[PDB]
């Protein structure tokens, strides 16, 4: 693909081939905690991750994704905002060159160090490919990183990284737990929005959790090695592949909390 974080190819280049870039419900925003609403008619939040299947983690020249078997109801989100049920596909991870950067959204225009995307899909719509077709079709769980203690539900992602350093490269993943990724505390914030890259499908319900979980400085640096280019060719490192805040436009941003 073409389209890519840098100056040439980056964020403000996107709307020329996908145009919906300047659209009405882009991904991310800022979150002015300020202006969020508490909404009482939310439901409570249930992410039912025990019997989640882990499959494979690849280097798609852009993040890595760590991909699950979504066939069943093996790992759900339900409730919130969200009606029916919405299956576990994969997570990704954005992050900076700096701790001072690399979350997509921001809190106060705080920016955090990376943040975490849990990709799920309504359940209704039978496959992910027709779900992102539809403004109800994804929910995305978002959890921000920051510089602290190591994570150790992170550990095995961080040893893995070695064997996917380049684009196109795969390795067995198999038996992860997503659990040990979530914070203490399941308030959030939420709303309708879109996927961060392109093609920047209008699909997703955001559910932005308020606690960061920390992460070592080790664990971060670890992440900065890896490479956009493929094998063999000049070394890229893989850092700030993260999309800026867009305009919120006609939304609210309610507060479960
Ligand atoms: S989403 C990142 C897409 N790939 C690149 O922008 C890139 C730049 C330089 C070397 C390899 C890949
Ligand atoms: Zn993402």
């Amino acid at each position: 693909h073409h389209w890519g974080y840098g100056k040439h190819n980056g964020p403000e280049h996107w709307h020329k081939d996908f145009p919906i870039a300047k659209g009405e419900r882009q991904s991310p925003v800022d979150i002015d905690t300020h202006t969020a609403k508490y909404d009482p008619s939310l439901k409570p939040l249930s992410v039912s991750y025990d019997q989640a299947t882990s499959l494979r983690i690849l280097n798609n020249g852009c993040a890595f994704n760590v991909e699950f078997d979504d066939s069943q109801d093996k790992a759900v989100l339900k409730g919130g905002p969200l009606d029916g049920t919405y299956r576990l596909i994969q997570f990704h991870f954005h992050w900076g060159s700096l701790d001072g950067q690399g979350s997509e959204h921001t809190v106060d225009k705080k920016k955090y160090a990376a943040e975490l995307h849990l990709v799920h899909w309504n359940t209704k719509y039978g496959d992910f490919g027709k779900a992102v077709q539809q403004p109800d079709g994804l929910a995305v769980l978002g959890i921000f990183l920051k510089v602290g203690s190591a994570k150790p539900g992170l550990q095995k992602v961080v040893d893995v990284l070695d064997s996917i350093k380049t684009k196109g490269k795969s390795a067995d993943f198999t038996n992860f737990d997503p659990r040990g990724l979530l914070p203490e505390s399941l308030d959030y914030w939420t709303y309708p929005g879109s996927l961060t890259t392109p093609p920047l499908l209008e699909c997703v319900t955001w559910i932005v959790l308020k606690e960061p979980i920390s992460v070592s400085s080790e664990q971060v640096l670890k992440f900065r090695k890896l490479n956009f280019n493929g094998e063999g060719e000049p070394e890229e490192l893989m850092v700030d592949n993260w999309r800026p805040a867009q305009p919120l436009k006609n939304r609210q941003i309610k507060a479960s909390f």
